[PDB]
């Protein structure tokens, strides 16, 4: 409205009376998401980004908010006219989700970096005309609630955001720009993206929130840096705290990188008597898993990362084999660039350093070593065994010679020995692509073929004429 029992908790003094608003409102029959993201985006902007007079928290007078609040809901409703779109069926049109989208957009500054932190949430939008990709989404689901559209809902993949809306809420809408150079799809469905398999759209496996994971959104979308070096304590406990209430109403079930984003804060600073990160990431996958069809890429990711800081070598190497089990039944399109260079990043840069001080720990006298470890050189095969069957029917290719010389020191790494007792079925594997199974003779000779290896993994044709 606000509504009075929206305003009885006014003002906001601590971290711990943020929480308290956030468990009202999600206490309620739909939670005020532009009340929350007002006061998110106001509290990070004074711990964040301008600390200055700062001595203990940003107290939250219910006279800024509401102010705050008066100008996003009269922005909303002067521009956005509700009588040009009926609403047939009670449900939103197409049109009607076009112009609050065209609201949104054109109210943004006209140049921007639209990398920066902080530019998120509505603070943003009404104090700085800024908003970065998912916070147009964001804003437009806002908007849409404001303007009473119960219909319509964040959609979110692991690399963009969009709305549904609708009959049924079966339809969607692009209302945002995905990436930097692409071409704006606005007011689009997403179908052909979900036809074509790509991992942007996740096969038609991406999040549908209803309005508490949208809450939950906003949550993940707090940003604690300050800057590279130094990250707000206060921002870092608001989050984690307003994470556990949604994780103990239910909310995360249906949000595997909320859980992901929970565990890293847990292993940064552990609360007492809750789970261990490890047990979090398991419940991301699981809720992959569970709703998803397990084709998410992050919450694996999430969970070798750990185990990597860790120098866990065995379990991150076998969470980033599941990493590529996941992606091999995806097609590599214009648009999923972003995983692309993940996976690049992981075999080109960190398992090279993981098995490099591998190596230097085995000179010394290591036991267990991952190096020693036949299922460990399995994982490193099916991680990239994963890599090449997303290659194969792809639109663009995803190995070159780059990652070959990688794959050479990564699989010299290992012994002969080591490397001879994995059996390779048509520690036990099997593989999916066809790369992999004409490498199979070239993976268990004492010295690895260098050349032969670099000729199969990239399909190139012929060596060099002279010489
Ligand atoms: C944990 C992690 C990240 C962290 N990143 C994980 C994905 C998170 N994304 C999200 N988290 C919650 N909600 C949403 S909704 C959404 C789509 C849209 F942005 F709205 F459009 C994205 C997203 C943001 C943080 C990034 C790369 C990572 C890892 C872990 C690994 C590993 N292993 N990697 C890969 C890597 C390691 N080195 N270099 C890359």
């Amino acid at each position: 409205g606000l509504k009075a029992a929206q305003k009885t908790l006014f003002p906001l003094r601590s971290i711990d009376d943020v929480v308290r608003l956030f468990a009202a409102e999600l206490g309620r029959e739909e939670p005020d998401l532009v009340l929350l993201s007002l006061v998110l985006g106001f509290v990070e902007h004074f711990l964040a980004v301008n600390r200055v007079g700062l001595t203990y928290f940003p107290v939250a007078d219910l006279s800024i908010i509401a102010a705050l609040y008066a100008r996003f809901t009269a922005q909303i409703r002067g521009a956005v006219d509700l009588s040009l779109y009926p609403r047939e069926g009670g449900v939103s049109s197409r049109e009607l989700v076009k112009k609050v989208s065209d609201v949104i957009w054109n109210s943004l500054s006209r140049s921007y970096f639209k990398d920066r932190a902080h530019i998120q949430s509505l603070f943003s939008f009404i104090t700085g005309t800024k908003l970065d990709s998912s916070g147009v989404a964001f804003a437009v689901v806002g908007a849409c609630q404001a303007l009473g559209l119960r219909d319509v809902h964040l959609a979110l993949s692991e690399d963009h955001a969009w709305v549904v809306f609708g009959p049924n809420g079966e339809q969607t809408a692009e209302v945002t720009w995905h990436g930097k150079g692409n071409e704006d799809r606005r007011g689009q469905t997403v179908n052909a993206g979900v036809a074509e398999r790509s991992w942007l759209y996740l096969k038609g496996s991406y999040m549908r929130c209803d309005r508490k994971m949208e809450v939950a959104f906003m949550v993940c979308a707090i940003n604690p840096s300050i800057d590279l070096h130094t990250d707000s304590l206060e921002l870092l406990q608001l989050q984690q705290k307003l994470l556990w209430l949604l994780y103990d109403l239910g909310h995360l079930e249906r949000y595997p990188m909320a859980l992901g984003n929970l565990a890293d804060l847990e292993e940064l600073e552990p609360t007492p008597g809750r789970p261990d990160p490890l047990t979090l990431y398991h419940k991301g996958i699981a809720s992959a898993k569970t709703y998803y069809r397990d084709e998410h890429i992050y919450p694996y990711m999430y969970l070798a990362g750990y185990h990597c800081r860790n120098r866990n070598v065995r379990e991150a190497l076998q969470a980033w084999a599941d990493t590529a089990t996941v992606i091999q039944d995806y097609n590599y399109c214009r648009e999923d660039e972003e995983i692309y260079k993940e996976f690049f990043e992981v075999a080109n840069d960190v398992i090279p350093n993981l098995l490099k001080e591998a190596a230097s720990l085995l000179e010394a006298g290591s036991q267990g070593s991952a190096l020693q470890d036949p299922e460990c050189f399995a994982h490193l095969l099916r991680f990239y065994d994963g890599i090449c069957k997303w290659e194969e029917g792809s639109p663009t290719p995803v190995l070159h010679v780059g990652w070959a010389t990688f794959l050479v020191q990564s699989l010299g790494r290992f012994e002969g020995q080591v490397r001879q007792k994995v059996r390779i079925v048509s520690p036990v594997l099997t593989f999916q692509s066809e790369k992999m199974k004409g490498m199979k003779e070239l993976l268990v000779a004492t010295k690895i073929n260098s050349s032969a290896i670099k000729l199969q993994l990239t399909a190139q044709s012929q060596v060099q004429m002279k010489k």
